[PDB]
RNA sequence: UCUCAUGGAGAGUUCGAUCCUGGCUCAGGAUGAACGCUGGCGGCAUGCUUAACACAUGCAAGUCGGACGGGAAGUGGUGUUUC
């Protein structure tokens, strides 16, 4: 049995005045599962919540929680600065 | 006495009576019918003949994304698919 990298894949909600963010897992063979739920920023604290749920989840590693929340704080400035 | 024929009826009224010419009238069918009285059901039909007179409202001709450039719904994104 081989070492599998449970990849994982960031996906956001565009809405009129607000943006939500979700994070899926990928492994092979097993597809694609979502890790989290849709947080809707800036109503809710949204990066926040997802570093947090990817902090609490002991199989996440360092350098792929902190990739997904180096491209998630590029999307929330994006949408800051639109 | 083979064959064809499945078809043609009258009545009252002019005269004191009659025969005739002659009109009127009636008995029969048919309705895209109307009105009156009365009206249980089913089957198949029919239903502005008058003003080609006016029209409130709603619907009666669209379809093709496999001609084509686009944008708008979502989706995580041009992998999916819709309008
Ligand atoms: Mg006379
Ligand atoms: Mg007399
Ligand atoms: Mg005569
Ligand atoms: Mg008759
Ligand atoms: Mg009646
Ligand atoms: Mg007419
Ligand atoms: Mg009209
Ligand atoms: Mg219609
Ligand atoms: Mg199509
Ligand atoms: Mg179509
Ligand atoms: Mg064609
Ligand atoms: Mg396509």
């Amino acid at each position: 049995k081989p070492m599998d990298k449970p990849r994982l894949v960031l996906k956001f909600i565009w809405m009129e005045k607000n943006i939500g963010l979700a994070l899926d897992q990928t492994i092979p063979g097993h597809g694609t599962v979502p890790l989290s739920p849709y947080y809707f920023w800036p109503r809710k604290d949204a990066w926040e919540e997802l570093k947090v749920l990817l902090e609490n989840k002991p199989w996440i590693s360092q350098k792929q929680m902190i990739i997904l929340l180096n491209q998630a704080t590029d999307i929330i400035n994006l949408w800051q600065q639109s």
